[PDB]
């Protein structure tokens, strides 16, 4: 489908850093790729990658709406 697979940059395509699940190195940042339903919504990208993995985690588990 539409595949928000956003677009591979020569600086950082889409660098799986080292296996974080939903946390791939975008513009230099972390950004997540996980929908609640069969999208892929992508984070503002965050510094931390461990703040978008959670993120990413919470809004799969529980579907935006954290339990």
């Amino acid at each position: 489908s539409y595949v928000p697979r956003t677009e591979p940059a020569p600086p950082e395509h889409a660098i799986k850093m080292d296996s974080f699940r939903d946390v791939w190195m975008l513009r230099g940042k972390y950004v997540a790729f996980v929908l609640m339903g069969e999208s892929f919504l992508r984070s503002p990208a965050f510094t931390v990658p461990e703040s978008a993995q959670r993120w990413a985690n919470q809004i799969r588990q529980e579907g935006e709406v954290t339990e």
